[PDB]
Formats: structure tokens, C-alpha cells, sequence
């Protein structure tokens, strides 16, 4: 192979995220960046070892990648596709690059970042900063277990890497960010039942309802799709809670990666726009999107060099 | 008698810091939450034993005080009293409550502010919200090993908790809370012989520098102060680092518990100042105050009624 | 002076209760036993400090106190009172000794077994033994968290221990077992909603209920009593889920430690016999108990010097 | 294909469930079958990664005969009853084994319970063991036992249906029999005379050499070589049960190979004895009162169904 | 009390042991470097809390006190007694200062050695230096359980502090130092049950040999002394193992605190001088002492104040 | 083809042993190396699984020619001197080596007990030093140490002989020198100096940038490109130890690499210098007492003697 990126990470409980546009005449400083990023990773967590599974993913736009590169473009990459739908909206907002950064404690996380920010000073504008911190027993903000069907091992290298069909970015993947805010007040009213019908799986037991009870547009319903092989389409979330309690915001920052965005926005439409049995993903009934953006994250190999 | 609040706590790796103002009219509810916040503490707490290390300590302030309650006052409790130095200044900021939640994990902190927080809706205001993170030994923003010479055991229940001087408030404490941003990028541009003239030990190793060699305007110097008989006068303290690295802020909120506040603000005007020796203390070459606030932790047992 | 037993134990993960009867002409064999049950702990113990917090209380039945010893009775110290309700009972059934056993792992509960049990045998009779283990985040088979309320530090030490109203005997306390048997199927048959009505709390975030809505014949309202003093009467519990798959068992091991039993006999009144507003606890519609006694733990002191 | 858990990761904990299916119970078999790997994944992945809960699933002769049809596991056929002039190893009736480990006892009981609900009324219970771990892998003999267990490719190699059978890659056999112990019997004899019943050094945990490693130890007898000179493996991965009221001391034998022919050898040595060795000394202090053989599927077998 | 220094300390697996004299005009530096040592001990150990668990006790003898102090002598400050046995002999060597560093990890203990030396360099001599490690399951190096009868909590307190039997100096301690050397070979030809005549205690299991079995020449028998009230006198051992393989040393680093040294020497003549029952502790046939010296540790206040 | 454990997990104790054979003592060492596997099970394997106890076992060319029937791994040579205008690289003997390491010197201490009992009338000690890590990867310097080490598929290749050697793929070679440091000299610099010696910074462990970092760095001439363009890579395991009381603070070097061309291209740059520089500015402050080449073959290749 070439060598991937982390994007297959252990489980880890805290994470920031970054998205930064590049501003005019930056693209010589982050060209260095880029090039430096695996070994600022090193650098900071390599004394921390071995619980400090300090890991960063970074991730370039369409827009971007035609600013930093010339050559191919992965086959896959393009802006993220705003979805108006009969009641919900997934929104497009700008992003040039994403550090994905995660480890087993925050401050990890943020020396990291203080150090590739340290190096981007004058060359970006930072659109969004989101410190992120997982429930005690992986759960999310809707008190739900979440992560519980993601592949693993061979399974999860089969849907996450790009190979063959783009053998120039073979190692490669495509993540899709949204931070969600939700209505935790509407969420809190339901009973457990209620809940349990608008996820799919049983709260407290996280074991998934019979396909004879799952409404149809339950989330595991309508995230549960099948290719033309037959074969389950799967992706590889990194799901992480966020908010403060002062402002009231209270939010999950979804993050899914895999080998085609084909995949991840076929989950989005089905969600957003609904099918023949569904209007839409109940859980955007308490959950709305105020960001979208799409990146590819090149094998490490491809940043070493430049 | 008294339980104490959870001032002594072990060292934990995060904390929650949320200041409030009451609202007119909503003396009640707070005074209704107030009997509740330990129990919460349990609740949130208790199922995520013994890694999760969770504690609340609820403080406060002055004028609030006078609001909830009528009957004595604690002898110390006043409002935070500003200090305008030749050089820096330490602000006055208001707030009638805090919060310094504590656990090994920030989700922790989180799930009990929330539920605090949720009980106060309509009754309070926030004034300051910080979600703070130490570092991974034990240093904190300037990239110092912080917490080195807080007292311990006898020494720290001796030093932190109100006693017989004031005896209906025994087992209470006084807290001092200030929010500091750094100039990280004035900071690093000293070597690290200059950073540890400022501070008064060595950066790597933590070892005190000795006093042939510490300054005089170095913080442990300021802060270092023998009472009347000759012993050493200490406070607990609690820093946490805190920022986000968008908006180029990186902190350090300052909590320090004493069983009066004459020390704490002794040690402070020593710093903002300074003394015959010393104009002020380094440290605030490259530290602001934002954020300036005194509050009484009462006594466990004088929440539960 | 005097050292009391493990009695507050930190928070363990496994036990072992076993309860058994003294044959005829066995007492000298226990009386050399009871003289060696704290060495026989280090024995098995010291070698996995400090993880181990391996810990055995040993307990004598009121009955067993007179064939053992002459002299002075702790005061509280009588057979366990049968409970006999409209609808529920409280049985008491035979148990001359108690050992109660505790560590962070099975293995050093079962040597520490194994030994006293190879020095008793030929003088006792096996009662009752169960096997017991933490489920999840401090949670029983009900699947509520257990424990949330007990007291802590000095509050403990002033509920649990005898003190200078039988001074004799300070740094005693006095332990209440029974095993209970849950009917699952019938609990699973409740809404979430419904079971934090029987129990009195929040299920997954094991918050109290309000007075404005907390049921009167809810077990935390029945198992509340304040003292004639207008303070709060408390108890130690450290109950154990136990069960077989195979023989549809699913337990709790009660056990509950005061300083006199008068405490734990009133709450156990509350729950069986009910109040002026509540026929009776409703965590007993789903529970039942199948053994009950009461015993004496002395301070190790009185067990050393025999 | 993906095989079952059968090479799992040092587990503390475990529950061995064998059950029998009742006549019209093969439907609520199959369901069960097509659902367990995703009954793992629910009740597991909450307490990832220090959980390590597996459930390995496997399936008699008889049974595999009334749930499906077409081709059979080579090697699969009920246990062998093996009469020795002293010793005897029964065969006892099972048609699933459940096979769950964890690093915790109320994992597996979490899931045990889930396979349970889902097949109540279906089958019936024939044995259920909660094993444990005893402080340093030792077994209730007091030797540490699992020491020479292959791994890594070793492992996979001695295990894993291959080639030889390969609409069944995949899969492997496992061999059951729970064992009873006589400890008064064997307290009495001395350390070096235990040495000499096992094969090796009790408190250091090395090999006896050969010079001085009687022919009727245990270790001695399990060790075989094929007619190609390689060492044939099994994979174990016995535990400790008791119940110290009955005075009931046992160790759980679960033996994996790629056929049933290395572990039947293997036990006819032991049960039956050799040229030089009249049977395993392990026996003079052991009696086996259950006996199944059972086939475990690759994953993939079992989802689609 | 007075705070005393950190005799009573958890178990630790790491140890170093220094042991040096003062040279003449060394006093000054060895007086400053007394003032400081509980704050090394806190700037080395405080970044490594509470996994770290580093401690320092610093200890004085006998000549060394007369040259840095005036005032009082604590009452029981006296060189080591040679003992001249008739089979084997307990040596007294030099010795002025000790420091009995101990953590979980021996690179907090090297850490604080270097400060500590790098402070006394030029004043000091050094006489002995051991780095010792605890075998897994506290074991020692005859591969006997090592530390399971030594007392804890007040019993401790009461067997190692100084009181008001010498007022200025409560919140001390006696140590007592010996290096053995054993003799492996010849203890590895002995069977289990042998060796275990030797110690008086069963080997895998840690349980003592009972009374009507325990030879009188076991190492048990020998070390348990009663004093005039009939109860046991006892000591706070934490002896370490140590070696080099290279060299075929295999040791037991010995050290012994109590309140006076009247109790250790006591133990000390039986073992090696013998009584009316027992020759000599039949340890001492696989062990050779090849040091011995005797400090007293006084209570941290002592120290901070000079 | 199963290597030894050369690619360990970070394990913090380590002894390492070298020895000598005497002469006549060939059948005993063959013997052992035959058992060391069964040796490092036989005491690891209770240990699990925190332990982490592996043993990789080293041969020398000389000991080679002694020892075994044909073939030599392409490599093996004895340890060349570099004779350089100001440092010397010795060459000392040694033709066993065994690094032994765990997350405990206890475990370590019992293996190299178990070898040299085998041993014990055959070889004769050369050096054997117990080594252990600081709390946050930092060697005797104070710097980390380890940072750039390679990690999975790049160290699997950097580190064990393939198809360019086949008869010895899975092999790898190790050089190691004993290194006692002038820590006055060392504490003498500022941390700025310090940090030009090495080419990283102190406290963050962060690469000085190329327009900063010296030619006569540490990081500078032990950076070494191929004829392929491609950074060639080695795999160090460099371990503190010490003695206070003798003044002796020392850093154990030990590299792994798939042929010594690499390791001996950094050494000769060291010691003999470039264009560029004299020589490796740490050698101002380090002193190599030893020097010994092994070839540590793949597993399979001692079992089978
Ligand atoms: C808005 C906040 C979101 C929350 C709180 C959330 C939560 C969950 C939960 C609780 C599960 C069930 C447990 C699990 O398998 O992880 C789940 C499954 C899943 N979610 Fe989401 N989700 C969110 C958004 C999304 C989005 C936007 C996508 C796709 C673009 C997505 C894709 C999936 C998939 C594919 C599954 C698994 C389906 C299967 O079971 O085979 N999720 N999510
Ligand atoms: C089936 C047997 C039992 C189960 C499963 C059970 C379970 C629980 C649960 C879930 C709670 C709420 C959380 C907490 O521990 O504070 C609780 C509280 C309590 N239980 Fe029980 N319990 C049982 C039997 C008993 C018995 C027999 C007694 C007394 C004789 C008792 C006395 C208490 C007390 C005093 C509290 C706390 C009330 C307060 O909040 O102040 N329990 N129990
Ligand atoms: C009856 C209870 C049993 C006990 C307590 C027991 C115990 C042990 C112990 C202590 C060892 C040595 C350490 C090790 O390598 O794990 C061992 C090795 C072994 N046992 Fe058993 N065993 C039992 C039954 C069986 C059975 C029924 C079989 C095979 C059918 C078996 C096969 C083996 C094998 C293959 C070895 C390794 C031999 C080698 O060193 O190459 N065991 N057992
Ligand atoms: C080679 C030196 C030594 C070794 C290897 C050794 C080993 C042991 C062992 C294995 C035990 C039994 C377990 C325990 O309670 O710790 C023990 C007990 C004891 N040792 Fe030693 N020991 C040594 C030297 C000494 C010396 C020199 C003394 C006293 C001056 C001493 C005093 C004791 C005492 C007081 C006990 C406990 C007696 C009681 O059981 O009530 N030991 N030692
Ligand atoms: C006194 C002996 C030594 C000390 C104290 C020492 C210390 C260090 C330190 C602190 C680093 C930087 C962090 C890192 O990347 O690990 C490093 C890097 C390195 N050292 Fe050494 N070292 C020593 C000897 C050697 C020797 C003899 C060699 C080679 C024969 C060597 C090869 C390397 C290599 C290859 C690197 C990494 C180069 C890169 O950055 O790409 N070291 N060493």
C-alpha cells in the first residue's frame, strides 16, 4: 500500500475540529503545513504515549484543492451539495481545510492545534472551532449509544479507503462534516419509547428493534442502505457531542468518512428529502444542521511530499 | 459537626467553571437548587465510580448573600475589592454564584452543569462559562508545572477551612476567582532562563530556584508571605488552562481557596502592587485579569437546610 | 481503642455471601476460626495489594451468640422478625455465621472462601452462597443504579457503627441479609416511565424524582424515614445482582448495615406492611424475598482475642 | 470469510452455555443464529475497548443435521465415549454452545441473557459454568495453565478449517468437557510430586526436561507430533468454577483444533494410555462428568440465514 | 501530631537506597540540603501524581547526629551492634545519612537521587547505593511472600512513631539497614516443604504453619516477640529485592522501622545469637548480612526548621 | 517467516546482557538458544497480560562461525572502530546479546536469571545493564527520545530482512554501544544550546526548522537519504541507566536495521564528520565504552536446532 492517514483511530473521547478558508496569497504557508503536519502529530503526542492516542486527520476542499495542487483531482471531489427539502435543509457553509484531531484527553487535542494554527497565523480564516468530549458510555446528546454499527478490521478498510477505482489517491477518503444543534427540550419529552422509535435501537440496551416495529423513518431505517451489489453501503462516523450550557446550545458534530462521497450523500438525501415510505429522518425533527462541508483526506504519503 | 464542600478534591484533568447573576425575583428557585446541588452530584456522579471523581463546590457572593439569606454573614465575605496598580489592575466583575465543577473528564462536568443549569433557567444569568483542561503533567499554559506547592492533608484543612474564629460558618471557605488571557507569543519569546526569573523555578524539572538567584519580582517571590508568628501563609489553588485557538485566547483560570480571604488578597496586592523590593510581579507581563470575583462556600450541611 | 471490621469497604466488584449453621458440637472449631479469619485475609490478600481490596466481615446470628459466647449481648441482637402482609412476606430463614466477602476480582473472594470454609467443615452447615457481580455502571437487575444514596465518610461511620450506647461493643455493626428474586418478565413489561414510578428515581440519569410527582408507595419514598430527632435515618447498603441464565434467576442480594437494627426493621416495616397512603412497596411486585436474618459484626478486636 | 472469535484476546471472565433443541424449535434457532454476532456487537460495544466481549457459537452432529442440509462439516460427529481400563470419558448431550468471554462476568451475563430471551421455549438447559480467572492463570490444581497455548499464525494454522474442507474455511472444532477435581486428594501430595502429575515447575511455571519428565505427565501425554515431525496444536482456554458450599472445584476444558482428530488423540492418550504410560496422572485427581464436540462456523455462514 | 516523614507509605515496586558519610567540613551543606529535601521530594514527585507516589525518608545515625546538632538526642540513637554469633554474625558498617527513596516507578526515585546527591556533592562520601525492584506478587527474592504481617493503620502508627516516651522527638522513627546476600543455589536444593520450615509460612498460599507444626528455628517463630502485657511487639518492614545477574548477587535489601530499636535489636539477637530453643533463624543459613546500620528519622518539622 | 519481538510495544525496563563464549561452551549455547522462546513463556506468560516481556537474542560473527553449520546472514561482520580526528567509536567484545524487556525490571530480572542459570560455566559477562524510561520518553539529556522512530509497515520494513537474503528474512541486525554522558558539561548550557546540539526543542519536542537547525546536529547527521531518495530508517530503543553514587548517567544505544550499512552510514557521520561538520555535537557530552554488531535471527530459525 501507501500509508492512510488515521482516519481508522482507536476509540478516543475528546476531539477538536477545525475548518479554516485560505485566504489570498496563502497557499505557500500551508503548503508547508501540510507537508509537516504528520510530524507536529509526532512531536506532540509521541510523549504522551501510550494512552494519549493523539491522532489528526486533515482534509482539503474542492475549491482548495485547485488553489494547492496541480495535477489530478481525486475522482470524487467536489463542494458539498446543499439539500432543500420539503421541511429540512442540509446547508453548504465554506471550508478549505479540516484537522480532524483526536485523543484520549482535550488538552492533547489542543496543543495540537495550537501548534498547526501557530504555523497558519495571517494565511487562513478559521469558520468553525468545536471542542468535543464523548458520554461515559459512548453516548451522544440524545442519550443514545452511538457508534454501535460501525465496521471494523477489514470491513471498515474496505469502506472507508479509496482504492483501485483511483489508484493515484489509493489510501485516501472523503469525510463530510455538519455540526447539528438540538432541540434538547422537544427531545426530553418524548418518553424512552417515543425515543426508541425515532433512532431505531432500544436506549438503554442499545439492541436494535425487529424490522417487523423499526418505523420506516427511523434513522437506522432510513441510514440503512444497499448497493447495487447487494452488499450493505456503509461509513465510518466519528459522531461527538459539544455545547454550552450558558448559551443553551447543546449539539452533535456529525463526521462521516468513505471510500465514494456517493455514499454518504445518498445516506443525506434519504434523510433530507425522504423516500416513496418516508417523509424524512425523524431525528431532523430535533437535530438541525448549520454547517456542510466536503473534503478529501489524501494518504499520508501525498503530504510528506511537497 | 461539619461536612465540608468537596474543597479538597484530588487532582482532576477537567473542570467547569460557571458564574451567575440572580435575577430580581428569582431568589427562590436558586434558594431551591441550593438544597438540591449535592444531590445532583450524586446522581450524575455515583454511576461513574471511582474513575469519574465528579464534585461541585457552590459559592456565594457578597451582595447575593444579603438577598438569600437573613441572620449572619460570614466575617469575611465582601465584595472583591479592585486593585489599580502603577502598571496592572485588577478588575471587579460581578456574580452572585459559582460553580467549580470537577471531574477526570469534561462529559462529567457537562452532564451536572447541565442539570444545574437547568433547574436555574429564568432565575440567573451567565456571566463566565470556561471548560478547562490541564495538561498532561500537571502544566498549564505557560507550559509550567502548576499546583507544586499546595498544601496537603492536616496542612490544607488547616489552611482552607473556617474554623472556631467564626464558628457558625466552620467547614465554609473562601474563594477567589480571576480569569487570566496570556500573551503567549510575548511569553515565548523569552528564553527559558527568563521564563523561570518570572516564575522562581526551574521550567523542567520544578525545582525552586534558590534564593541567591530567585528575583525578587518572580511570582513564587510575591506570592510566598509569612504571618505574624513567622509561618508561611498558603492557599489552595486550583488553575486550569483554557482557550480556543480561533480567536488566539489562551488562559488560565485562577481559583484559590483560603479560610480567609486576607490572604488571598494579601498575596494579590503584593502582585498588582508590588512591595519595596518589586514593582510588581512579572507574571503579569503577560497575564490580564478579566474577570474578578470573591464568594463564601458554605459548609455542606448549611446547603442540605 | 477499637478497629471495626470492613464494614465500610470501598466500592468492590465482585462478592461472595455464604451463611451457614454451626452443627452440634462445632462451636470450638468456629470459636479457633473467628480467631484466624483476619490473618487467613492477609494471607489471601496482601499478596494482590493493593487492587485486591479484598475484605471479609464475619457476622453472628443471635441464636449462635449464646452457644459461642457468655457474657454481655450486643444490645440490638435478636432472631430476624418475620414480616407477614396483606400481601407480601418477609421470611426469615437459619443462618448462624455470615461471612460476607469482597474484592475487585471473584478469584480472591473464592480462596478467601475456600479457606475458612476448609477450616469449618465438620462443624457447619452451607445455608446460602452467591456469587456476586457488579452490572455496568453500578446498576442491578432492574436496571436501575443501586447505591446512589448511601452515605459517605463521617455520615457512615455515625449510621453504621455502634458507639457509646453499647460500649462494649463499638465499632460493631449490625447486618440485615435477604436474598431477593426478581420477575423480570413482568418488570420488562412496564414502560420506562412506569418503572421510575416503582422505584422513585430516573432510570438512565438517576435523578430523584420531585415531591410534586414522586409516588407515596415508590421505594424511595417508603425506604425515606426521619428520626423521632427531625434528621434523616440511614443505612449501608452494598446490594449484589447474582443469577443463573439457565434457571431463569435474576437477583438481588440484599444486605444493609446500621448501627442498631431498629433502623433497618422500620424501613423493612414501611416496605411490607405499607403506611397510612401506601398498601405497600411496590418494588415488591416484582420482588421476593427467599431467605432474611439478621446478625452482629463485632469489631476485629473482639474476634482477635478469643 | 470472517471466522468466529475464536483466537480472542486474555479474557478474565466467561460463561459456557449448552443447550438441547426441542422438537419445532430448529426455526427459532436459525433466527437466533443469523442475530448473535449483532447481539455481541449491542451489548459490547458500549464497554469498548476494555470490555473484549466474544461469543463463539457452536453446533453438534445431530443438531447440524435437523437445522440444515446439504454438506457436513468433514469432521463433525457426536463426541466419542472412551472407556479406559481406569478411567472413562463420558459424552453428554448438546446441541449449541455458547462460548462468551469477557473481561467481565456481567458482560457475558448481559449477553447470555439476550441469546436466552430470544430462544426461551426453544431449547433446554444442559449445563451453564460462570468461570474465572484465578490470580495468575493458574487453575484450581494451582499451575498456570495456558502457557504453551500456539499463537498468532501458529494459532490460526492449528485452528482454522482450511483447504482440506473448503466449503467449511472458516469454521473449527471445539471439544467441551467440564472436569471436577478431587483437591483433598491432591493437597496431599507433595509440590514435587504435583510437578511430577503436570510436567512442569509449579511456582515458576518451566517445563520439566526431558531427562527427569515421567511419561505418564500430563504434558508429556498431550504433546504430539505428526508423521511429518511438526508439533499437532490445539488452542484451550480452560477456567476455573466452583462452588465452595458443595466443595465443588473444577476446570472448564475447551480445546479448538482445524479437525477433531488432534483433540480425540490427544484424549485417547490421556483416557486410554500408551505403550509406556497407563494413562494421564491428571485423571488420578480429574473426572469429567460432561463430554460434546461441536462445529463453529465461519461468521459468514452464520449471517446468512 | 507533628507531621512525621512518610514512613508509613503505600506499596511501592521501586526502591533506592543511599547510604553515605558526612567528610569532614561537610556539615553546612548536609544541614541545607536536610531543609530541602521534602521540597525536591515535592518538585520531582508532584508532576507524576498520583501514579508516581514518590517518598523520601531521610534518616540520621548516631556519631553524624553529635556533629550536626546540639540539643537533645532522640533516647534510642545509638551506633548498630555488631552481634558475634556462634555460627553467624550481624556486621555494623559506616553509615551517617540514609535516604530510603521509594515510588511505582524507579526513575522518580533515580530523579530525586540525582537532586539529592547533586546537592551533598563534595560533602558526602557515598558507602552504599542498592536499586531495588518487588518481584510481581510481592515476593521476594527466596520467592516467599514478603510484607504480609506487617501492621497498618493505628497499629502501625502506635508500632513505628516516637511518643510521649520522648516528647521532642514524636513523629520518629527507628530504621535499622542490612544487605543480605543469599545463597540460591543451596536454597533452590531444599524442597517447598522444607523451605518452608525455614520461613514458617506455606509458600504458594501465604497461610502461617500452625503453632503444633512451626519449627522453633523458623524465621516466623524467631521474629515474634511479646512484650510484658502478652501482646505482639511489631516492626513496619519494606524490604526490596535486588541483584545482578552477571555477578550471581541475589539480595534482600532488609529495613525495619519502630518506635525504638530495643524491638528490631531484640529480633536481631534471636536470629543471630539464638535462645534456649532455636540455634539461629535458619534463614540466616541462606542469607549473609554484609551491612548494617541504624539512623533515626525524626518528624518532617524537625527537618523543615534549621 | 516469524521474526523475534524486535518491534516491541513501549515497554519501560529493559536489561540488556552481553556475553562471551568461552571455549567448549558451543553445545551448551545451542542448547539454550533452542529455548530461550520456551524460556521467555515460561516466565511471561503469567504475567499477562501488563508484562510485555520479550527477548530478542543476538548473535555475533565470530560466535556466528563458532555456532552454526553453513550459510552467514550477508551482513555480519564484527563492529568496525571509527577512528575519527576527535571521537572514537570502540568495538568491545560481545557474542551474545540479550535484550530483554517488559513493563517491570522484575520480569526481566527472572528471564536473564533463567538464561544464565542455563548458562552458567559456559560464557563469560561482558556487560549487563538494567535500564529504565523516564516518565515522558526522556533519556539522561532530558530530551525525548524515540520521536521518529518508525511505526508499523515502515519499521516491518525498515528493520527485517526480506528477499535480498532469504535465507535469513525475518532476521534483523542490531548494534549497540554503551554511552555515559558529561552531565556537568551538559548543564552547563543555556536550553537554547542544548537544543542546537540535538535539533529539537526541549520542551515541546518540536523539529527546529531548517533555516535554524545546525549541520553538526544530532537530528541533522543522523538524517540520511538513499541513492533511492527515500529516508533510510532505523529502529532505536535507547534505554537510561545510571549510578548515582559513582557519578554515572549513561544512555544505552541500541538500533535495529534490515542490513548495518544503514546504522554504520550514521555512525561514520557521527564520528568522522561531513562537508559540512566535524563531527555530532552530542558527542561533545557522550562517550561510547562499547560496541558490538548482532544479527538476531527470525524465531523459527532458533527453535529448530
Ligand atoms: C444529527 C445527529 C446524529 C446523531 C445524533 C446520530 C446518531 C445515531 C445513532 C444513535 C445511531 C445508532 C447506533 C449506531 O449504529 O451508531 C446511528 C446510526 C447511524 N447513523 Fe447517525 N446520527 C446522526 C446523524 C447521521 C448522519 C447525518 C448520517 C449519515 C450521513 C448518519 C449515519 C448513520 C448510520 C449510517 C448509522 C448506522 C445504520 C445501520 O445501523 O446499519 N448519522 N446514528
Ligand atoms: C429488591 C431489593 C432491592 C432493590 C433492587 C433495591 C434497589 C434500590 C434502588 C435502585 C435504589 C435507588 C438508588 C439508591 O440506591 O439510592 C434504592 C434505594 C434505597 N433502598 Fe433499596 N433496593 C432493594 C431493597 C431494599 C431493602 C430491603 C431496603 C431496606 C431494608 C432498602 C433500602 C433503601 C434505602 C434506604 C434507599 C435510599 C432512599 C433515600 O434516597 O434516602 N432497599 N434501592
Ligand atoms: C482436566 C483438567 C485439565 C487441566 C487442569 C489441565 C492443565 C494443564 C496445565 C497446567 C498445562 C501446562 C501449561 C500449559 O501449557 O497450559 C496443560 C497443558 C496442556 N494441556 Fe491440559 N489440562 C486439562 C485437560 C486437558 C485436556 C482434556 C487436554 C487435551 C485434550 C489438554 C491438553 C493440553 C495440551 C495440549 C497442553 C500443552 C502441551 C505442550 O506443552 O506442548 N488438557 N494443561
Ligand atoms: C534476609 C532477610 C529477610 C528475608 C528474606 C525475610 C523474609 C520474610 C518473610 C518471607 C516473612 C513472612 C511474611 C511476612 O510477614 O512478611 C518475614 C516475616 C517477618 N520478618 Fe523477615 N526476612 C528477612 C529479615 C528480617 C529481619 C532481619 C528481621 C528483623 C530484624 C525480620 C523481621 C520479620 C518479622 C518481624 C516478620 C513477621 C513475624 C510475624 O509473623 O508476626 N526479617 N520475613
Ligand atoms: C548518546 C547517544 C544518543 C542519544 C542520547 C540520542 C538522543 C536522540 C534524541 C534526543 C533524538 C531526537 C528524538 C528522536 O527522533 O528520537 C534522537 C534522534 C535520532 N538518533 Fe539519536 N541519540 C543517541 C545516539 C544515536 C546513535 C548512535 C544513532 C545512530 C547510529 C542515533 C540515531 C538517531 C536517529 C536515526 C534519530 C532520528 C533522525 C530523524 O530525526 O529522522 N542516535 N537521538
Amino acid at each position: 500500500e501507501p500509508e492512510p492517514q488515521m482516519v481508522l483511530s482507536p476509540l478516543t473521547s475528546a476531539a477538536i475540529f477545525l475548518v479554516v478558508t485560505i485566504d489570498s496569497g496563502g497557499e505557500d504557508t500551508v503548503r508547508d503545513l501540510l507537508s509537516d503536519v504528520a510530524s507536529l502529530e509526532r512531536a506532540v503526542g509521541f510523549r504522551a504515549q501510550p494512552d494519549g492516542r493523539l491522532s489528526c486527520v486533515t482534509g482539503i476542499g474542492s475549491e482548495a484543492w485547485d488553489r494547492l495542487f496541480s495535477g489530478a483531482r481525486p475522482a470524487g471531489l467536489h463542494p458539498f451539495r446543499e439539500l432543500d427539502g420539503p421541511v429540512h435543509r442540509a446547508v453548504a457553509t465554506p471550508g478549505d481545510l479540516l484537522f480532524h484531531i483526536r485523543a484520549s484527553r482535550l488538552d492533547l487535542c489542543f496543543a495540537l492545534a495550537t501548534e498547526i494554527m501557530g504555523r497558519l497565523r495571517g494565511a487562513v480564516t478559521p469558520q468553525d472551532e468545536v471542542h468535543g468530549f464523548k458520554y461515559f458510555d459512548e453516548r451522544d446528546m440524545l442519550g443514545f449509544v452511538d457508534g454501535t454499527e460501525n465496521p471494523t478490521g477489514a470491513a471498515a478498510r474496505r469502506a472507508v479507503l479509496v482504492g483501485a477505482e483511483d489508484p493515484a489517491f489509493a489510501g485516501g477518503s472523503y469525510a463530510v462534516v455538519q455540526k447539528y444543534l438540538h432541540d434538547i427540550d422537544a427531545w426530553e419529552g418524548l418518553s424512552v419509547e417515543a425515543q426508541e422509535r425515532v433512532i431505531g435501537r432500544r436506549k438503554m440496551t442499545d439492541v436494535e428493534l425487529s424490522d417487523d416495529v423499526k418505523p420506516a423513518d427511523s434513522h437506522v431505517a432510513l441510514t440503512s442502505v444497499t448497493g447495487p451489489d447487494g452488499s450493505d453501503l456503509e461509513i465510518l462516523r466519528d459522531n461527538m457531542p459539544f455545547g454550552s450550557v450558558g448559551r443553551e446550545e447543546f449539539g452533535t458534530y456529525f463526521i462521516g468518512y468513505a471510500r465514494t462521497p456517493e455514499v454518504t450523500e445518498t445516506m443525506l438525501e434519504r434523510m433530507f428529502l425522504g423516500t416513496a415510505s418516508a417523509p424524512h429522518d425523524r431525528i431532523l425533527d430535533f437535530s438541525t444542521a448549520v454547517t456542510g462541508s466536503l473534503f478529501f483526506t489524501p494518504a499520508a504519503d501525498f503530504l510528506e511530499d511537497l
